[PDB]
């Protein structure tokens, strides 16, 4: 049956999808959240393993512990993927090193390292990263000048290292606000 009364020029809505939301959206807090909030979303990333999450300047650096890389590796990815992220560093104590060599050095140098650095009361253990990997020391994170200048100063003083990498961010170092 023809019961078409009415059928012309109807009302079609078509919808769109935004190809970009935001260009370029940094937040260290935002990225942080963000991230937080996929690796508690994954279970079975929060069931066995345990990833901490630490950003800043709009980089972000991950380390944590896991029984299995598929976890942590699967958790930076999802939980980040693009958005804001500059940079990813991250480090989970999960496997096993490159080799014997380099594992033996990485913890004497970073002792030393950290022994010297520590006499500093401005520097923190848990504000900057340092980790040796196959005889490359590698420090990271925000500091102020006087602490940027003991890791640097430590990491160039102590001979050994054949070579060295240094993130060294200043953190509001005085900064005027005018």
């Amino acid at each position: 049956i023809a019961a078409a009364v009415v059928g012309t020029a109807a009302v079609g809505t078509k919808a769109a999808t935004d190809p970009r939301s935001v260009g370029t959206q940094v937040d260290d807090g935002t990225l942080e959240v963000r991230v937080n909030s996929a690796l508690s979303k994954d279970e079975q990333i929060k069931k066995e393993a345990r990833i901490n999450v630490t950003a800043y300047q709009g980089k972000v650096l991950l380390v944590g512990q896991s029984p299995n890389a598929e976890l942590s590796a699967r958790a930076k990815q999802i939980a980040m993927g693009v958005d804001g992220a500059n940079e990813v560093y991250n480090e989970i104590r999960q496997g096993q090193p490159i080799g014997l060599g380099e594992a033996s050095n990485d913890t004497w140098i970073t002792t030393k390292v950290r022994s010297q650095l520590l006499t500093s009361d401005l520097v923190k253990s848990s504000n900057v990263k340092v980790t040796t990997e196959n005889g490359e020391v590698f420090l990271m994170g925000l500091v102020t000048e006087r602490e940027a200048k003991a890791a640097a100063d430590i990491a160039s003083r102590v001979s050994g290292v054949k070579r060295v990498t240094t993130a060294f961010t200043f953190i509001k170092g005085g900064l005027e606000h005018h």
